[PDB]
This record gives C-alpha cells, structure tokens and sequence, in this order.
C-alpha cells in the first residue's frame, strides 16, 4: 500500500568516505515499479554525501534544508545536523516521515531522523532503509575482518550487494558516491 | 464502501507516446455504477498526457495544478512534476489521496504520488489503478517480445484489454490518447 | 448507532424522467423511528430532480448549493455537477458524508459524491442508499426486459418496491417525482 | 468508560403533549453515580418541551441554540429544528455528540440529531436514550390499545416505567413535563 | 452473514396461555428470504406450547428432546426444563446455539438456553429473538395497563405487532397458538 | 484469499421449474481463474435440480448425501432437505461451509444451509452466491411485472444476466437447467 | 449477548457464617428477564453454604460434585475444595465457565474457580459475580468499622444492598442463608 | 503506559463536609513511582474543596479556572460548575482528559467532567479515580449503616482506606481536607 | 513469518504443453534463504506435469497421491483430479494448505485446491503462487498477441520472467518442463 | 519501528546527588545503531542535573526551556518544574512525547512528564526509560540494604549496570554525573 | 510473553564444516534469564552437526528423531531430512513449533522446518533464530570477500559475533562446533 524505502549504506574507512545505495522502487507488498534510482547525492560543493531513503520530493526538500543549514553554520556538519533535526521535528508534515537521513563529510558520519534524532556511529558505519540492517551487518563484518584489504568504496559496494541478495526490497542496481 | 480506482496504462515506444485507460466505476466490493469514463486527458496544449485514477474532482484539481506548474517552469515535466509532488504532500487534504498520477510528454514518462514520489520508469512504461499491475505485466511483456511489431498505441490498447480480462475492476471500455 | 440512508432510484426511460425513493428512518441496527419521509425533491423550477439519501439538513445544504451552481452555470447539469463535486470534496465537513447525491434533468442523469465523483450511467439508471443495489438490479432488469411495456415512473416504482421487499432498511412508503 | 444517555420519551395524544424521562447517571459498564436527574426542560415560554439525553452542558448549549433559533424564526418548530440541525452538523464539536434531541410544541413532535437529521414521527411518539426503544415499544403499545383510556402524561409515565423495569440503564426516578 | 432469529412472545394472562411469533427469514444484514414461517408449535398432546427462534432443524431437535424429557418426568415442565438445560449445555454442538427456547403449559412459563439457564418470569411474560425486547416491553405495558381489557392471545398478538413495526427483523406475519 | 461463490438463481413459474447459474471462478479480491463452470446439476433421475455454490468437491459430497436422503425418504424433498440440514450441521467439517444449497423438484423450492436452515420461499424464487441478491431482485422484479410474458427458464436466464452485469463476481457464462 | 453473573457475598463474622446473593437475570447489555433468583444453596446437611453465580445447570453440576467430594473426604472443605478445583480445571467444558464458586462451612471460607484456584480470604469475606467488588468493599468496610455492632447476616445483607444500589446488574431481591 | 488516576472520595454528612484522597503514583500496568501525593486542595478562601484525579498540571489549570468562575458568579458552586463544564468541553485539549473533577462547598457536592457533565449526588457522596467505585461502595455503606456513629471526615477516611485495601492502584497514604 | 509460495505458470499452446516455475525461497517479509528450487516435476511416466507451490514435503505427498489416483483411474486427469480434491478437502491437515496444485497432461490443464476446487482454464493457461497473477497476465498477453510467433515453452519462460521482474517474491531462476 | 528510550537513573543519597544513564540506541524491535550516548547533562551552572530519555533534539529543547524557567524563577526547581510541566502539556507537539524528564539539584529530585505530571519521590530515587523499572528496583534495593556502604554515585552506577544486564534495551556504556 | 529463539549460524567453507550459536535466554520483550546456553550439538557419531533454536525439550526430541531417521536411512542426510520433515509436519504438536532446525554433515547443509520445508543453501550457509538474518548477511559477506583468508570456524564465529552486536536478542556467549 506504500512505497518501500531504498537501502542506503554509508561508511568511513581509512580516510576515505563512501556511500552506496540500491535503486528499487517497490510499491505495495511486492510490486516493483522500477530499478535504477538515485537518492544518494553530493551536497555542499561535493564536500558532503547525503542519502535519504524514499520520496524524491522529501529527499529534495531535506537536502536543500540541510544544504542551507550547512552554510548558515559554515559547513559544521554537527550543528547543521542538529538544527535540521529540530526543524524535522517541528515540521509536523515531515515529522511524519518514517524514512531517515544520512549525512557525512570528510570528517564524520551522521544519522538524522524526523523524531529529532542525531546519531553518530562510533563504529564508522551507518545504514538505513528496507534492508539497512542486512547492509549494516555485512558492512560491519567486512570492515572488521577485511578492512585492511578492501576500501570504503569497496565495502559500501559489498554491503549493499549483500543486502540486495537477502532483502526482497533491495536490488543490485547499486549507486556509489564518495568524497576523496 | 468506496469507489475503485480506474486502470491507466502509459507507454512510450518508438518515438510515439500513448496512454490508455478503462472506464469502470465500481462502488463497493462489487457494485458497478457505470462504464465508459474518462480520466485520461490532454494537457499543456496537447503536448502532454495526464492520467489520474478515480475522483473526477481530484483529477481536475490535480490536472490544473500540474498545468499551472507546467507553465511556471516552462513545460519542464521534471520540475513541474517534483513541484506538484511537494504540494501534493503538504496539501494534507489531497495528501490523503490513495490514487496516483501519471504525466508524460514527447520525451519522458513520470509517476507522481501524494506521498511526494516522483518516479521515472527506466522501462518506458507506467501503470496505475485497480489492475494496474496486470496492465504493467502485459505491457512489459508485449513491448519486450513484440515491440517492433506493435506500436505504443497498440500496446497501450492491449495492456489495458489484458488487465480488463483478468481484473474484476477493469473493463473493456478503453480510452486511448497519444502525442504525435 | 447511526441513521440508515434512504433508498433512491432514478431512471430515464423513453423521454420521461422519474425518480423514486422509500421513506424509512432506521436508527441503529434495527430501530425504526418513522416511515413516510421525503428526500426526493424538485429543483431549478421543477426542471431537475435531486435525490439525496439521509440527513434532511445535509440534503437541504446540498440541494441549495446545486441549485445555486445550477444558475451560475445556466442550468448546465454537467458543470453544476462537477462544481458541486469540487466543493463537496473541499468542504471537509460534508466531505465526510457517506451518502451520495443524484441529480437529473430532462436530458441526463448524474451521480455525485463527497469524494468528488461525478458519474453518468451509460445505462440510464442510477440508485443509491440502503438497498440501492437491489433497486438497481430490479430497475435494470425491468427496463431491459419490459421497458417497452412499462414507463419510467412505473419502473422507478417497481425498482423501489422490489428493494423494499428484500432490504430490511427499505419500506413500501415510496415517493415518486418526475419531469414531464 | 463513559456516561450512559438518560431515557426520554415524548408523546402527543388527544390534544395534550407530555414528555417524560428517567434520571439515572451511569458511568461505565455498571456504575451508578446518582438518580433523580433533569434533562427534560420547558422552553420558549413554556410553549415547547425539549429533552436532551446526557451531558447537562451539551443539554444547555443545545437548549439555548434552539431557544434562539426559535425566536429568529418566530416559534416555527419546523424551521428552528432544521436550522439547529444544520448548526449541529457543522459544529464539528457537537457534531460528535451521540445523544439526540427531542423538541415538541402544542402542534408537532420532532427528533433532531448531530448528523443533521430532523425526523417527525407520523406516529405521534418519539423516544431516545439508553432504553429509548423499550419506552418506544411500550408507548406505541399503550397508545394503540389503551389510548382512549389513558392520557398523554399517563402514557409518557408508563412508557418510561416500562423501560426502567427492563433496561439496566433506566430507573424509576421519572420526570414528567407537559404542555397544556 | 447468518440468519436472524425469529421473534417469539409468550404470555400467560387470566388463566389463558398464548404464544405468538413472527415469520421473517432474514439472511445477512438485510436480505429477506421469506416471511410466513412457523417455529411456535404445540407439544405434549397440545398440553404445552414451545417456541424456538431460528433453525428449523435445531427447533425440531429441541422440541423432540423436550417432548421426551416431558414424558420421562411425567409432564412436569419444571424438571423436563432443567433436564433439557443440562443436555443443552453438554451437547457442545447445540451448546453453541445462540437462540433460546420458550416452553409453557397451563400452569407456568419457562425460558431455556444452551448455557444451561432455566428462567421463570415472575411477570408472566417471556420473549426472545430479534426484537424480543420490543415485544417484551409492549407485552409488559399492555398487560399492566390494559390487561383486564385484552386477553392473553390478544396481548401476544399486539406485542408481536408492536415489535414488527419497530424491529427491521420482525414482520407482520404473526403466528398465534394457545392452550385453553 | 479464497474462491468466490458462484451465483445461482432458481425459480418456479407457471408449472415450469428452471435453475440458472453463472460460471466464474474468482480467487482472491479480483483474480479470475476461469469462466464456464457447472455447479447446477440434475439429481434423483432428472426429477430434481440442485445447485450448490463453490467447491466442486463439497458440491459433490452434498449432492450425493441429498441424493441418498432423497431415496431414503422416497423423493420427499421436504424430509430429505431437513435431514440433510441436520447432517450439514453436525458434520462440523461441512458445518464450516459458508456456501448454501438449493434444491427443487416439480413441486417446491428449498434453500439449505450448513447452519441447519431449511427455507422455502413463499415467493417461488431463491438465489445464492456472490451476487445472489442482485439476481434475486431481478428475478422477483421480472416475475412480478413480466411473468405472464416470460417463462421460468427465461426469467432464470435474465436474473443471472442482470446479476452478472452488476456484480464483479458474476459473468455471462450462464448455465440453465430445468424440470419439465 | 450473554447472561450476567448474579452477585454473591459471603462473610464469616463472630462465629456466625452468612451468605447473601441478589437475584437478577440480565441477558445482554441491559435486558432483564427476571429478578428473585436462587443460586445460594445449603449443602452437606445444611453444614455448608455454597454459592455459584450464573447458570442454574452449572450451579447444580458443581454443587453436586462438591457435595460428593465433600463426603469422599469426610466434610473436609479444604480437600473437597482443592479436588473440585482439579476436576473444574480438567473438565474442559466447565473449565470454560467464567463464573466462580464460593463454599464455606462453620470454620472456613473458600473461593474456587475453573482455572484451578482455591483462595481462602484472610479477611473472612468473599464476593463474586457482577458487582461482587462493590459488595466486597461494602462488606469489608462494614465489618471493620461496624462489626461489633452488626452481625454476619446483617453485614451480608448490607453488602449486597450496597452493591445493588450501585451496580446496574445487581438488584434488591436479596437471598440470605446462614449456618448457625 | 500511562499514569493511573488517584482515588478521591468526597462526602457531606451531618453538616460537615470532608474529602479524602490517596496518594499513589502508578505509571504503567504496575509500576509505582511514589506515594504521598496531594490532589485534594482548598479553594475560594477555604470555602470549597476541590479534588482532581491525576496530572498536577491539569489539576492546577482546572482549579484555577473554577476558582475564577467561582468569583465571576459569586461563589455559586452550581453556576461556576456548569460554566467550567462548558469550557471543559470546548477546550478540546482538556476535553481529552479522562479524569474527573469534584467540587463541593458548605452546601452541595458536585461532579464535573470533560464531557460536559455536572452531576450532583442525591446521596451526598461522590468518588472518582482508580478505585473510586470501591470507595463509593464503602462510603455509601458506612453512611447508611453507621452514619450517626461516624463523622464525614471519619467516613471519608474509611472509604478511602477500604478502597486502598482492595484496589492495587490505591494506597494508605490518605489526605483528608474538610470545611467546618 | 512464513515461507512464500513459489510462482508456477502452466500453458498449453499449439499441441505443446509447457510448465515453468521460479525458484526463490523467501521466509518472512523479505528474507531470502535460497534461489534455484524445484517444485515443477514430471509424473505418470513423464506423461503429466505437476507443479505445487511451496513445501517440498507437501509437494511430495500431493504428487504421490495424485500419481496413485492417476493409476487407479487409468490416467484420467479429470477423475484423478476431482478425487484428489475430495481427499485434499477431508485431510484436514492438508486441507489447511494455502498453496494450490497444477496438473496437466497432453490433453488438458487443471488447477486443484485444498478447498476442493478443480478448475479447468477455458483459456489454456494457469498460474499460481507469489506473483502468479503477474505471470498469468503476461502469459495471456503473449499467447493472445504473439502466440503464432512463440511456443508454449517460450511463453511459459516469458510469463515467469515477467513475473520475476515485477514480483519481489519471484526471481529469474526459472525451471521449465514440457510434455512432447 | 521507533527508537527506544535510554535508561536514566537518578538518586540522592547522603548529601550527594548522582544521575546515571546508559547509552544504547535501539531502533526497531531489535536493531542497535550505536552505544555510548549522552542524554544526562548538567544545567544551571552545574547546579542541577537533568536527564531526558530519547531524542537529542527534544532533549535539547526541554533542557533549554527548563534552563530558562529556572532563571525566571530563580533556581527554584519546584516552580521551574511545574511551569515546564504546564508548557509541556500545552505544547501539543511535545505533549505527544512519551519520554519523561528528570531534574534534580542539591536539594530535591523531580520527575516531569508531557502529561503535566511533576512527581517528587519520597524515596529519593527516580528512574525512567527502557529498563527504568529494573534500575529502580536495583537502586531502591541497594540504597535500603547497602546505603551506608555505597555512595549515591556508586548506587547510580550499580542500578544502571543491573538494568543493563537484564533489559535488552539497556547496555553497559553508563554515563554518570553528580552534583557535589 | 515467550522465549526468544537463539541464533544459530552454520557454514561450510573449504572442506571444513562449522556451526556457531549464541547463548541468550530472553523471555518476554526484554527480560534475560541467562546467557551461555547450548543448542548446537553433535549427532550420528560426531559425523553431523545439528542446531535447533529454542526449547531444550523440543531440541532433544528433534535431535533424537533425526538421529534415528539417520540410521534408518544409513547416514543419508538428504533422506533423513525429508523424512523428519514429513513427521515434523504431521506431529501437529511440533508442527506448531516456530523454530527451525539445521542439520549438516561433511558433505551438505540443510534447513528443516515444521511446515515440511527442507532447504539446501546453494550458498553453503544457513542461519536461523532471533538475529539469524544478521548472521546470514555477515556470513555471506565474509565468505565472499574474505573466504580465502578466514576458515569456516572463523567465519561462523564472526557471523554470530556480528549478529550479537546488532540484535538485542543475540549475545557474545558463542558456541562453536565443527566436523573435521
């Protein structure tokens, strides 16, 4: 009866920062409208990666508000994040949104929700959307037991692939974006 | 207890753009009020096809808003679409609408929802309403295995016919509209 | 726990236009407050028949708004109908109303709902209210297999009688109104 | 979990007009807070009887509005009634009220609801509240088979008594009011 | 989704014993299959009246069992009743039955249920089925305020008539049976 | 999630006895597996017509049991019917069946249910299944206002056609059987 | 939809043992079939008082089983009680019974349930049925603040009266039984 | 999942007016945050006692509004009460409040609710909150069978104690306040 | 919380008989345990194709029972089918099974269910399982508008592929089996 | 589907005031996003400790409002608390918040909720959040049976540790803050 | 309200076969009874590894039955598996069991369920229990991107560790068993 949230995985590993995401539009219990979609975008002069699951409109709206808040607080992800969280909460139109937002720059990773949450993984990894948990497990596993061997981009790629292979709401049309 | 959404199929094939739709008003689990209905209309100087399932009033309201947004952004389907999506979302009166909207012009196909979704089929086909999935499967099948043989208008016609034959909420009173 | 909608049947047959309706007030699962009621009224200088099931207040309000819209668009049932539908929808107080409205003039029959629906039976018959389906079936049957033998008024009479005999929420206190 | 509606019976018989009502406050499935209550009051210079079941506040508010509407339309019960019905409906605060209102004067009896209903018993009797049906049956029975023997006041008295004896939400603390 | 229980009223008044019952088969929320039905029968050599609402099969089964138990305990209504009650309870196939049974002879009135209830009205009146409450109120009312004027048969007739006029599940096809 | 019951109409008119039925297998809210089906069969040496909606297996089982009971009681529809009803009830495997059974011979029409019901229409018509009410209304209407003009077979034909035209679960693949 | 459990209060005070109970048969949310009923009975040679709420049949069955178990264990209330509890539990027909049983003799008070409970009030008072809590509070209150002034029989009388005055399912037709 | 309403008991007896209340904060099905609480306060120059169960904030708000309304209508409890009831109702923020309010002065006792109820016990006693019924029964019992022996303050004390001993949501930390 | 039924498509086209099926084990809302599975098997000496969705055990049990029934009735698919249906029904262990069975030989196609259904598509195509409807629409479409161009095996292949592409519970690990 | 509230324990013991809290972010029935979190903060010039469970945004908002209210009423925890409670209530955006707030200074402990509650533990201990009850029990236990041996900080530490070991929503990443 | 299933992971990698499992008993939404548990056991002369989540009793029963079936079919995992599946299904006492069973020997891995499922991962990995999906993702990830580097035992260890770190129902008390 509703569209399923895309799966987005974000990891920071060895100075590199990558963020992957699948592209599968699923409306209803099992109907697939399309595949190759793009909710992982670059913001603040390609200085930050932002991923929002589901709703291109809501994605846009949020990207913009964060983009703005980013300038208002001079690229300080932390502040921009908490401020966006405050608005998120009081918007009472977006407050409703179940989907969550991931923002990260060269220094830190952050998870933001409409409930006013702003979480920073002490793990260096974040994932959200249908099948985010699967990706999270895969990512955490690969980073801990094969980090020195694979890069952030590679991990992000693998994490999503693993999720797509297990979750019926995640496919192989992966989109990767990274900050140098 | 409510009226069933009509079935609308839209396909772009070999430079041609057709959009079909059945006409069956079904109120309640199985009552049929009438047949031959028309929710597939031409907008922006017959330059775009817009189909909205169910509610002639809501259909009108939405057609108009998109018509307007279309001019405000100079016939740019993409922008007009996402803007409409934003309003759709915040209208909180239309936001409620379960039905979805399909808009397409000579270049691209788009699906818009009150949840703020704006999806573009990488497949060239979209379908919505009671029995949209059946139409979608038929359309995709015919286009992939008989495209070079049948046109967009012909496919749109067949897709709907197939849906009407399987879905108890879809009939044979098909309405076809196309952009040259 | 609520009042049951009266049953109204409207038919156009052989140049004549008749509209019947029972009169039974049923509050709750089975309590009958009274019988002989009147929700089938003549509007626009006896040039149109309007029937609204349940709520004399809501009936009045709607009759008036259509009466008005009728003049604003110079007796054009079609336009007046769709405009009334638009208001119906946005009233968000009447929007709630489950009952539906039937309007017809010397030329055409129309069904209007608070969800913004405006349906025109390609069959020449419409029916609404508790037991409308029974009336609809009886009407359609009589018109198709005994039309040349019985008039529109006669059919409307029979359709309602048949519904009253089957539906525990429809009685024999029938009210008939017709346009010459 | 809520207060049960008192039982009110109104009857017009042989030029006399009486209206009775029990007085039992029942909060919850079976708790009794008190008995002897009074929701049957005289309005418009003792020229009309009005009974509203449950909520002394809502009772007051409605009595007043009708009192007013009564003057605005010069004691015309019918108009005052339908107007009150229209407000009732649109108040969307009272619209919620499940309880119903009975109004009657020397000439006619009327039932008004928050759903915009205005019913006039062709029987000369109306009853509402917890156990109104029982009262209704008793009243109808006594009037039809013992009318010439007992008066309107007497019937109203008996109808309520019978309801109190059967309904666990109706007691013997009956209140009777009548118009000469 | 199920058949509605017929309405049966039994009254003992001034040495006479009458038992009436309507005849209306209602399947589902409002469908009427037929009218004139007969679930009020004479047993034990026309010495007792037994009425069971709904299911001609279950009616038969129960009439028989009581007929039997009646002989086993030599026409002692009381014992036969309680014994039937015990079986009723343990049958766990009839135990399910929602309908209730009324049995009466020249001396006393009794109500029996599948839950093992055996009630004797200290009032001289019993009623069961869709609309039994209405009949009960009417009967009690007529007997108390017009007893000396109308007989048991007459009351039984009126009580049912009153119930039929109010309950959408009770009609005027009344069946009366009485013991001299 | 389940298969929809076929629609069966049975009518006795002017010494003739006809029984029609559509053939549409609908599994789930709107999926159609096939059409032309046959649940209306002749029993007891073409002396009786039996129609059971849905489940060819259950249909068979029941037809057989009635066939048997028919012989055991020497073609006495009435007894065979009530006996079948008793078994129906206690089978507690068939007791579950929602579908109903219609049996009729040269003299009478009967409706049997797993709840132990055995109804005889004082009207001469019976209908059951998805859309049975529509058929019922149509049949009753045609018989009352066009009986002398059309036969039992013709009516049965029309009643079903009308139901198929309104009910999304009834089609035009009608099957007619009649006793001379 | 079911019969309400009568209210039974049992108290042991100053060497005396009394047990009261109201008599009100309430079927459904508010229908009263009769009053003066008797579920408080003397067992084991007037040596024990047993009260069971609702179902005269179930009452009987249980009284008997306890009577028996009482002899099998030589009037040892305690053992007979626990044994009855064990059967109660495994009967899986009575196990279903919601009503509870109270048994007391010259020495102790006991509460038994179909769930296998056997409670002995360290307070000297027990109450069960619709409105048992009210009686319990009244009893406890009177015994603690007016014991030395009123007897066990008097208290039992008062406790029930108080319950009847508050609970719509408890009346004043009190039945008192006591062991010397 | 929510805080349980404290228990408040108010009684007027022999010219004295006392109001007790327990102090037990229970959040959730069984968690106790604290005990000794105070929702029974003196208003209007210690001339009136007001008790509101649960929410110190809502308690305050309401006490103030009544305090005010009290002055606006010159200490007339009755008017102040009904006016507060009207506001209560329309506040649609407090209207939500499930808790009820008790107000009393030297002359009368009154119960007020957010549904617009204003009840005056013809009994001289009122109780509200978790376990108010228990207190009510105890109070009514003690007043009727030991009034001449114990005072209003003493009864109020006892009523609450009895409630605390039975209700798991009422304790022994009783607070008593009285008007001379 | 349960395993999703595989998707099976069976079609008879131009003397050839093919039956495809995907292989995707999905436990729970979206977990995939494996892919390449095989529930489409050859029976009765490769003379018949049988496909059962979900449960290899139940699949086996049913294949065997039909295999047996096949011999008992000398390869008569029709009889074997209906007999299997009867057992299916009465097994009351398999009767529970939601999944359905498809059986076909050189001459006809058949669908069997635990509810005792035995359907024969007058269309020459059958489909069952998660996404069977999608396959059904695709198959019907391709056979009607490209039959003469593609074979039964080819259609079966396409139908499943189309279903896999739309249904999140259907994959590309297709298994095809056909009778020469 | 939502984030679980962190667990916070606050205790005042022997002139010292400590407040601990775990740090575990759990989204959904069992997903853990991170651990080491901080919702226990120092306010009013390290003169007061404030802990709010869940939502860093809501935490901030509330801390600030209390901080402010604290100055407006000159560090009077009591007043600032009740005032905050009043706003909390009327915010109707925060009013929604299920989480609760704990505030304490050198003199007293206070619990505040969006329902307008302001509780002061007469026990000297407060606890909130997922697993607050476990912490509460542990704290109360240790303080009563080992107070003179362990300090407030130590107890707070232990209480949380105990909760973390039992509650699946509480971990060992404890945060402790105390006022000298 | 019930005990959570332990998490078991089984993997076959590079000729080695390992099976890990956590040990955490969680009763209810969040209560932990203990940790270090053992449901991963060696069977058939340490020739096979069997893991069953939750219920030591059910675990035992199943291990034994498979042990037996293993001998009856001479260590043929495949057959023993399917046979166990058949019994599993028909046990209708174990059939109820939600938990699943994993069995593996030197050659193959198998998953068995009470629904009669017998799945063989074409992937070489299987996982079940609370948090089995997390383990599954981690296992699949590690095996695909770090297989040649870590052994089956090592992977099994990591997969569980990863699951324990994310799932609130999985801990670090891991148990590993392997076949040489």
């Amino acid at each position: 009866s509703s569209f399923h949230a895309t799966t987005i995985f974000a990891v920071q590993h060895k100075g590199r920062s990558a963020m992957s995401g699948d592209g599968q539009v699923t409306f209803g219990q099992a109907v697939v409208m399309k595949h190759t979609a793009r909710k992982v975008r670059k913001l603040f002069n390609g200085k930050v990666l932002a991923g929002f699951a589901g709703s291109v409109a809501d994605a846009f709206t949020l990207f913009e508000k964060f983009e703005a808040k980013l300038e208002e607080y001079n690229g300080n992800l932390k502040r921009a994040a908490v401020e966006l969280a405050k608005e998120w909460r009081s918007d009472k139109v977006l407050r409703k949104l179940e989907a969550m937002l991931i923002v990260m720059n060269q220094d830190t990773l952050l998870l933001v929700s409409g409930t006013g949450e702003v979480i920073e993984p002490d793990d260096g990894i974040l994932a959200i959307g249908s099948g985010g948990n699967y990706a999270l497990a895969a990512g955490r596993a690969l980073k801990k037991h094969a980090g020195e061997s694979m890069s952030a981009s590679e991990i992000a790629r693998a994490a999503l692939e693993t999720a797509g292979e297990i979750c019926v709401y995640t496919n192989d049309q992966i989109i990767l974006e990274e900050l140098e």
